[PDB]
């Protein structure tokens, strides 16, 4: 656990701020998060990730689930990418001019709600995490770390734990420091 930067006390369990790579699992992790398409696609970045170590049936099965709303959640087996499930939550892209940017984090934060609502129910303790659209979708890792970090908030069915991965040191410790900044 040297590669946590920090972990926070939330309703829904601790979160945990972890410098690897979401391929990486962390211990106890066998459920992984996919930063996924409202079409279950498979895309660039942390999507990129889990279907480049996945077999076919992975798009299969999407094929059958899509389309994923934004801000929902589904499930599928890992088909081999290093965890037993992979939870594809679909993130909104982050609106370029308000009003719709204020419902755009309400999003962001149901996506994380709908995460750990899921895992509650298959009574999954531990989900590694990328920062849910903090790739091309266009959130700041700040943004997507305070969304996680308000979803969590919100008390479950049972206890889960976001370990929040991200392989980049200095993205994490900075998001770290702007989060309690934007309270400051």
């Amino acid at each position: 656990d040297s590669d946590i930067v920090e972990s926070y006390a939330r309703a829904a369990g601790p979160v945990h701020l972890r410098v690897r790579d979401i391929m990486d699992p962390p211990p106890g992790c066998k459920v992984v998060v996919n930063a996924a398409n409202e079409g279950l696609l498979a895309g660039s970045g942390v999507c990129g990730a889990i279907f480049a170590n996945a077999t076919p049936a992975l798009a299969a099965d999407c094929r059958r689930l899509a389309p994923c709303p934004t801000g929902e959640a589904v499930a599928t087996p890992g088909h081999g990418c290093g965890y037993t499930h992979i939870i594809h939550a679909v993130a909104p892209r982050r609106p370029r001019d308000p009003a719709a940017l204020e419902e755009g984090e309400a999003l962001l934060e149901r996506a994380y709600r709908s995460i750990v609502a899921l895992a509650a129910a298959r009574r999954w303790a531990c989900v590694a995490c990328p920062l849910l659209g903090a790739g091309v979708y266009g959130w700041s890792a700040a943004e997507s770390l305070r969304a996680a970090l308000a979803a969590t908030r919100t008390e479950p069915a049972e206890r889960v734990s976001l370990h929040i991965c991200h392989p980049d040191r200095a993205t994490l410790t900075h998001a770290s420091v702007l989060v309690p900044l934007e309270h400051h």
